[PDB]
């Protein structure tokens, strides 16, 4: 899809700085994913520097994977600062639905407003439920997008992305991603780079297609978890116009 | 050994959720080790969600590698919650004997009760000493198991595992593991998966044999630290009945 | 250069313990870099064990990449403890100049005294400016070294290291390092190992040459970010006298 190739080019030409207030398991992993793609990561959470860092950044990615009271304070404050400045925010509600704490904090951030909400079926369904696979996943994506007035992506074998009016289905990816931790978190981080250079719906769709293709390419070279993980970074770096043209599996729905 | 092949099969069929309250150096590393083996990891420490997360989990792994007062509180509380629910607990006393703080916290957790205590000679000897290589390592393993009323593993060139009555010696492994950080921590995390599906003595022995074989297989493919580390995950995923049958080096002692 | 080959040999013969109070993104990464080189890492920050850990260590590496009020307290206390004991300190002012918080904390640590200050042009220039490319980088390195009464390294395409009286230029390295996060942090950690066995100027210069060569060797084997990252550890382990003799690009300036 044309806007995907152009978005990737924009990310690499502009080299956006993506501020991550993320979890301990994906600190290095999402930073390297961003660098491989062509963006620049910065991980910071101290309330003493949140304003200056978010001012410096082009986008903010919030990941609650390993949150606690201290990080929650930083994440909520960051959301308020980013919204005041108009810096796009990407939220990955890791574990929402698993514990009330995660569901509560996710809704708290969503109440203030984010630009992209990205999670799996269970996480997004839990958020929409508390607040109030294909056809059902598509409906969930749309309802959540309207409910939270933002662009939502419900990831899965087939990913669905919607801003409430338009919807895209992404078929790229590989099941071995299930054996590498924080892959959805990598997508959230990459989305941060794309949203810095293009609107939310196209940015998130572009992130899913790009990462999904990288996963397919990585598997071609490595059939096992360890080597496969390494190849993900290789392909986030190597993916280009020709690869997207030949591997992209995405369509607009409805 | 037959119970090892069966334990591995059980881990992969049941896909247990292993809750880790661990150290910053091994967050990603132990999560990916668990995923490669066939289990599911979850890293969480917030006191606001410990009960719900431990309720969700099938086993709890505590690693004090980078502890502080805040994490200590979470670890002790987790131990009390897990014991009330009957969820097996694996403790890796990283650095016990190196600082009083680590020795103290380890004994505090052991006093409440764990199902598996796993560490090297120095760590376990320090715990047994404060509380109160082969032949000496074997005796240490046994005395510690009776002292702390649990299954203990003293890792080394040859690993010893004992529940106080029975003891096993594991000869699998490779010295290059000494050049990859947190490998013992990987074993503790994997033990969490095994203990969710089989009793402590067999679970820990199975974890040591499985990881030890993965280390041997990884070295066959990679002779240097970086590439060797990557291959560990590949083999935790590839190891199967035939590999265990042909590579396992384990025997019951006494 | 002869003192580099000898320093590397000393690191591997003595296997120094390098205490790191570092950032979340480089926890595993710097630990494995140290192990590959031949040193032993230990990551600890709890005020309850700082004294015992620094007493145990041969050098202390402080990295403010993901600091907060809690870690700042630990870092400042560690600096005071290390100086009282005479344990060499390496400071990597990650992000100094980006936020006042990072600049402030860096200067606070520098005021108490460190043995090696290592950062890029922007970070060191911000510290020297607040306190008060080649020719300019060289002048910066020298002025900063005299200003902070320590050995300073301003990293870049060409690295400059000076203790205020003597200066060295390092030409080794590869641009792909820009696509792997925390590479400068890896150098700071390695410097911790070298400074434990040789004086600051030679230790830092040796660290830059060794890592720079590892980068060149890694690129020869891997042209993409993921695989390249893995090969860095392989070569920190494989580099030896012959490789240094044939690849080293370093000279004393002035």
């Amino acid at each position: 899809m044309k806007f995907i190739i152009e978005a990737l080019k924009r990310v690499r030409e502009r080299r956006p700085l993506v501020h991550n207030i993320t979890n301990f398991v994906v600190m290095n992993t999402t930073a390297n994913a961003l660098l491989a793609l062509g963006a620049s990561p910065v991980m910071a959470h101290a309330e003493e520097e949140l304003e200056e860092m978010i001012r410096l950044a082009d986008a903010v990615v919030i990941n609650i994977g390993t949150l606690d009271s201290g990080w929650r304070r930083s994440m909520v404050k960051a959301t308020e600062i980013a919204n005041e400045l108009g810096k796009p925010i990407v939220l990955d509600p890791v574990g929402a639905g698993a514990t009330k704490f995660r569901t509560r904090v996710s809704l708290e951030i969503l109440s203030r407003g984010v630009d992209v909400l990205k999670g799996n079926f269970g996480e997004i369904s839990a958020l929409l439920g508390e607040e109030g696979g294909e056809e059902e996943a598509k409906k969930l994506t749309m309802n959540a997008a309207r409910e939270f007035n933002t662009t939502v992506a419900v990831t899965g074998a087939v990913d669905y992305v919607s801003d409430g009016r338009r919807t895209f289905a992404v078929y790229n990816g590989h099941e071995l991603l299930g054996r590498v931790t924080g892959t959805g978190c990598m997508v959230a981080a990459l989305t941060g780079a794309f949203v810095a250079v293009t609107e939310p719906l196209k940015a998130t769709t572009s992130a899913l297609v790009t990462f999904g293709i990288a996963a397919e390419k990585a598997y071609e070279e490595a059939k096992y978890p360890g080597s496969f993980h390494v190849k993900l970074y290789d392909w986030l770096y190597r993916i280009n116009e020709n690869v997207i043209r030949t591997y992209a599996k995405v369509r607009e729905v409805e």
